[PDB]
């Protein structure tokens, strides 16, 4: 059963309720769905996760400005904390506009 990955369903039933992995894809699918209510929560919690999977979402949301899906890459970046996202703000400090700019300004505050 690997020794990466004890844990898998335990107890479990639904899809992000509790996976750590196997609920990556399902949040990365739903970056592409036609619902920006549903594509929020997903960048929401993909920054919890601190992977490249979780960086790019920022890069096009913090500029979509759909709000949910928008200001929730904001936070993730402040969540993963770092060099990693250090250059997501900064590749949005290029494009600043609006509220998507205090956004990488502000968060590289605390790297």
């Amino acid at each position: 059963m690997a020794d990466e990955n004890k844990w898998v369903r335990r107890d479990v039933s639904t899809a992000l309720s509790r996976m750590g992995d196997e609920a990556f894809e399902p949040l990365l699918e739903s970056l592409s769905n036609e619902d920006w209510r549903i594509r929020g929560a997903a960048a929401w919690i993909i920054g919890n996760f601190q992977d490249e999977r979780a960086v790019e979402p920022l890069i096009k949301l913090l500029e979509d400005d759909s709000g949910f899906v928008r200001s929730g890459a904001a936070r993730s970046l402040e969540q993963i904390g770092g060099e990693r996202v250090r250059a997501a703000m900064e590749k949005l400090a290029e494009t600043g506009t609006g509220f998507a700019r205090k956004v990488a300004v502000n968060y590289l505050e605390t790297h």
